[PDB]
């Protein structure tokens, strides 16, 4: 069921998770959330999730806690600031420290709480 994108294979998953369980099932099929890291790609997503929403690789680290991916793609706040839907991150209710594809434009992102059940995205790099 893996969808094939320029290099990387993808899993949109069926059953949901909260972000954790759902990365620990990434990780079992030797894969991570996936991360976002151009136009295209984040327009692949968004297309293919069809207006559902699904938990990707965004989540916070270090103690400014600044936005990163899971597969440890370094996060580039500049490039990405065009991904957000407008007024996220809004960190609501101070309580989300993970990020979803929510929206069905380049403008997608929304942070939500990482123990909130969702669909989610799988990357597995391919290697020839
Ligand atoms: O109003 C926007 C707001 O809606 C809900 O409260 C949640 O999905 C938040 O993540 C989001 O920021
Ligand atoms: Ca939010």
């Amino acid at each position: 069921g893996w969808k094939y994108f320029k290099g990387n294979f993808y899993y949109f998953s069926l059953i949901p998770k909260t972000w954790y369980s759902a990365e620990q099932f990434c990780v079992s099929r030797n894969s991570h959330l996936t991360s976002v890291t151009s136009e295209s790609e984040q327009e692949f997503l968004y297309k293919t999730a069809g207006g559902l929403i699904y938990w990707i690789g965004l989540t916070k680290a270090g103690m400014e806690g600044d936005w990163s991916w899971v597969d440890d793609t370094p996060f580039n706040k500049v490039q990405s600031a065009r991904f957000w839907i407008p007024g996220e991150p809004n960190n609501a209710g101070n309580n989300e420290h993970c990020g979803n594809i929510k929206a069905p434009s380049l403008q997608a992102w929304n942070d939500a709480p990482c123990d909130k059940t969702f669909l989610f995205i799988c990357k597995r790099p391919y290697v020839p």
